[PDB]
C-alpha cells in the first residue's frame, strides 16, 4: 500500500471519519482503515454502531493495499503538515511510514482484516433531499432529545416519512419538538430511530453547499451520501413515543408575540428563577402577557409585553429552560402560544408556519 | 440611594468589577456620592473599583448587590435601556421599560475594604508596555506549587526599567522595558490571580496606567478604574543566576518552522510527558521523538549553527509557549552542553529571554 496526496485532499476526509471516534476502549477502534484500490484512497472509521466512509480520488502514483493506523495520531500529522505539504504514505509491515518534506512519522499497524465491519443490508426506501432542509429537520428538534435516559430510545431521533413529508420527533419526556418538511416525492411510510451520535454525524456531514443528500433507509440502518462522504449508522430498536398522542387537544386560546421580546424577556427573568428549577409564571390577558420569576430569596423580576391575545384570562408556569430553548431553535420574528389552561401543556409554533410544533409541559 | 444610569454606561465597570467563597465576596458595592456611582468587586486578596458619572437625579448611598445577577440583568436588558436603580430596605429594585427586578442586598457596612497602606515606588507607563511585560512572561508562572512565591510574577524596578520575572521552577521567562523614569531599585511578587486581572484591565488602547507600589500591596489606575492588590510575602529567586553563566553554543532558527516541527514532532512522543530529543550539528537540527507504541517522529531543519554536535531533549510546551511568547522571525538557542539549561531569546533583541531545563528522554 502506497499513496502520495496533497494534505488539503486528505485533510476534511480525515476529520469526518474520525467523528464516530475521546477514549477507545479497545486499540482498534481508534484507528482507521485505509484502502487504496481501483485508483481511490477509502478511509473509514467506527464505532462499532456506526460507519462514516471517504473516498479520495489518487491522482499520483499508488498501489494497492490495505491496513488501520491511529486515527487522531495521522490527522495530527496531516494537519500541522505545512500548507500544500505532498504527504507519501507507504506501509511496510508493522509501521506505517508517512513521510512529506524532511518531516517522517513511523505509525504503529493494526490489520485491515481485524477492522470491525458493518454488515451488509438492503434498502427500503430511498429519497433525496437538500441538505438545507436536512439541517432545518434536525436543528429544529435535536435539542428535545434525552441525554443519557436509561429509557435508550429517548436518546435518539425519530425520522418518519410520510406521503411526500420527512419528518423528526425528539422529546426527552418533558418536552416534545417534531418537525415536517415536504420533498417533492411521494414516499412509503417508515418511522425510524437514529441514536444520538448518528444525528451529529449526519449534521457533521452537511457543508451547506449544493450537493444533496441521498438517504437510503433499511430495518435497522440508515445511510446518507453527500459528495464523497458515506455515512451509516445501524437503527435503534425501540418505541419511540407518537407526536399526534401527545400534542395538545384543543389550545384555541392563541398568543402571538415578536419572538426575539419574547426571548428576551423569558432570558431576563430566568436570571431571578430557581436555579435548579427554573420556573416562571405567565399571566395572559387582553393583548398583554406578564412573566414573573422568583427564587427562595425573595428575588423577582417581571416582565409586561404588549402581545395579541383576545381570550379568557389565565396563569400558567413554565421551566423557562424549556421555554428558551424553543424560542431559540424558533429563530423567527413571531410566536404562536396555543394555550388551554393552567394544567395543560402549551403549544408552541412559529406563527408563520405550522411545519415546526412544540409540546412543553406546565410546572406547578 | 437612587440613580438613573444609562446600560451602556454600566456595562464595561461591571465587567470591570465581577472580575475580583464567603456570600458578601459575590456580591458588589455600589456607592452614590458627589454625583459620581462607585461600583466595587473583591476576593479579599484583591478588588477592582469603577466609578461611573451620575447626569440624571440621584440620592447618595450605598448596598451590595450579588453581582453576577446585576451584571446578567443589566446585560440582558435592550441596546438604548436606561436603568434606574433604587434602595428599598433589604432590597434593590431595578427598572428599565415594563422589566422590573427586585435584588437582595447585604448592608455595605459589611463589605470588606483591603486594608489601608502606603506608597513607596511610584510611576507611570503605557498600558502597551505593561501588556508587553506581561504576556512576555505570564505563561512561565507556577499555577499551585508549594514555593507559594512562584504562583505569580516578579515586578522589578532597576535604573528606569520595569521588567517582569516569572519562573516554575523548570523554565523561566524574563522581559524588562524602559519607562523613562529614574527609579529605585525594588522587588515585589504580584499573586498570579492579580496579574489575569491587572491584564484584563488593560484595553490595548492610548492611556497611561499609573502605579503605586507599597509594602505589601500594589495599586493600577487606568481611566476609570483602581485594581489593587495584595503582594505575595516570600523570597523569589534571582535571574541573573539562572540565566546560563557562558552557553557557548548558538543556534539560530524560524521561529515558526522551529515550532511547527516541535509541534508535529511532540504528536508521537509520550502522551503523559511530552519531550523531544535534539540533535544539534553543523547547520542542522533534527528533532526526535518516541512513544510507547515505537512510533518515532523525525524533522530536520536548516539552521545556523556551528560548534560542538550535542544531544539533548526537551520538554516541548515549555519550548512552544517560549516561542509563542516571542512571535517573532528567528529565535537564538543558547547552548552549553548536554545536560544544562538553554536560553532562548528573539535572535533580533534582547528584551526578553528565556532558560529551559534539559529534559531526559
Ligand atoms: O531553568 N533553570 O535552570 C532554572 C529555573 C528556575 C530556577 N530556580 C532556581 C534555580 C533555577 C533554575
Ligand atoms: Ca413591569
Amino acid at each position: 500500500m502506497k499513496f502520495t496526496v496533497e494534505r488539503e485532499h486528505l485533510l476534511k476526509p480525515l476529520q469526518q471519519v474520525s467523528g464516530p471516534l475521546g477514549r477507545p476502549t479497545l486499540p482498534i477502534l481508534g484507528n482507521l482503515l485505509l484502502q487504496v484500490a481501483d485508483g481511490t484512497l477509502s478511509l473509514t472509521g467506527t464505532d462499532l454502531e456506526m460507519e462514516m466512509v471517504a473516498r479520495v480520488a489518487l491522482v499520483q502514483p499508488h498501489e494497492p493495499g490495505a491496513t488501520t493506523v491511529p486515527a487522531r495520531k495521522f490527522f495530527d500529522i496531516c494537519r500541522g503538515l505545512p500548507e500544500g505539504a505532498e504527504i507519501a504514505v507507504q506501509l511496510e509491515g508493522e509501521r506505517m511510514l508517512v513521510r512529506s518534506g524532511r518531516s517522517r512519522f513511523s505509525l504503529s499497524t493494526l490489520p485491515a482484516a481485524d477492522f470491525p465491519n458493518l454488515d451488509d443490508w438492503q434498502s427500503e426506501v430511498e429519497f433525496t433531499l437538500p441538505q438545507a432542509t436536512m439541517k432545518r429537520l434536525i436543528e429544529a428538534t435535536q435539542f428535545s432529545m434525552a441525554h443519557q435516559d436509561v429509557r435508550y430510545y429517548l436518546n435518539g431521533m425519530l425520522f418518519e416519512t410520510e406521503g411526500e413529508e420527512l419528518r423528526t420527533v425528539a422529546t426527552d419526556g418533558h418536552r416534545l419538538a417534531v418537525c415536517s418538511m415536504p420533498i417533492g416525492q411521494s414516499l412509503p411510510s417508515h418511522s425510524v430511530i437514529v441514536p444520538r451520535k448518528g444525528v451529529i454525524e449526519l449534521m457533521r456531514m452537511l457543508d451547506g453547499g449544493d450537493n444533496p443528500l441521498r438517504v437510503q433507509i433499511g430495518s435497522n440502518n440508515i445511510r446518507a451520501h453527500v459528495g464523497d462522504f458515506i455515512f451509516t449508522s445501524k437503527l435503534v430498536d425501540g418505541r419511540f413515543p407518537d407526536y399526534r398522542r401527545v400534542l395538545p387537544k384543543n389550545p384555541d386560546k392563541h398568543l402571538e408575540a415578536g419572538c426575539d421580546l419574547l426571548k428576551q424577556a423569558f432570558a431576563r427573568a430566568a436570571i431571578l428563577s430557581n436555579e435548579k428549577f427554573r420556573g416562571v409564571r405567565l399571566y395572559v390577558s387582553e393583548n398583554q402577557l406578564k412573566i414573573t420569576a422568583n427564587n427562595p430569596e425573595q428575588e423577582e423580576a417581571e416582565e409586561i409585553l404588549d402581545v395579541t391575545y383576545s381570550g379568557a384570562e389565565m396563569e400558567i408556569g413554565f421551566n423557562v429552560s424549556y421555554v428558551l430553548d424553543v424560542l431559540n431553535a424558533l429563530k423567527c420574528e413571531n410566536v404562536r402560544m396555543m394555550l388551554t389552561d393552567s394544567v395543560s401543556s402549551v403549544q408552541i409554533e412559529d406563527a408563520a408556519s405550522q411545519s415546526a410544533a412544540y409540546v412543553v409541559m406546565p410546572m406547578r
